[PDB]
């Protein structure tokens, strides 16, 4: 699916993501833009062999199986393949996961760059919520 914007917010808020460990909603919606231009089928593989899966783009050398990256872990008990679908639960839970991690949001490279500094609330303005 490729969702748009004022779609995506509202699933996110939804699933709690607003405010989350002091992230307002706005970077998220920031974040999955240039992490996969709000396409969940989205795939990319990096340079170690790992894959980055979905709407925000989880690395398989961490966060879930997908069978081909070897002495990886799954720490989000799942397959990559259900960060592809339509309904964004499973990324939106994985994700909590990863930013409460330690490093934030700063995992997500195009947030660091693109997002971080910047008026991240025009990306739900507009949107009734
Ligand atoms: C909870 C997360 O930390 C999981 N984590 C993967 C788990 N392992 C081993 C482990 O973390 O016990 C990898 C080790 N490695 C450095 C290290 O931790 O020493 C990874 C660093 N990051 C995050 C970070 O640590 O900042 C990747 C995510
Ligand atoms: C093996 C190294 O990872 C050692 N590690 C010290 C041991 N402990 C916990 C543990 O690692 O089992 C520290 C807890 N902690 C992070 C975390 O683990 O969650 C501190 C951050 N860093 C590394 C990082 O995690 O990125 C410190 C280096
Ligand atoms: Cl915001
Ligand atoms: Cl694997
Ligand atoms: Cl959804
Ligand atoms: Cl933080
Ligand atoms: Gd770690």
């Amino acid at each position: 699916k490729v969702f748009g914007r004022c779609e995506l917010a509202a699933a996110m808020k939804r699933h709690g993501l607003d405010n989350y460990r002091g992230y307002s909603l706005g970077n998220w919606v920031c974040a999955a833009k240039f992490e996969s231009n709000f396409n969940t089928q989205a795939t990319n593989r990096n340079t170690d062999g790992s894959t980055d899966y979905g709407i925000l783009q989880i690395n398989s050398r961490w966060w879930c199986n997908d069978g081909r990256t070897p002495g990886s872990r799954n720490l989000c008990n799942i397959p990559c393949s259900a960060l592809l679908s339509s309904d964004i639960t499973a990324s939106v839970n994985c994700a909590k996961k990863i930013v409460s991690d330690g490093n934030g949001m700063n995992a997500w490279v195009a947030w660091r760059n693109r997002c971080k500094g910047t008026d991240v609330q025009a990306w739900i303005r507009g949107c009734r919520l």
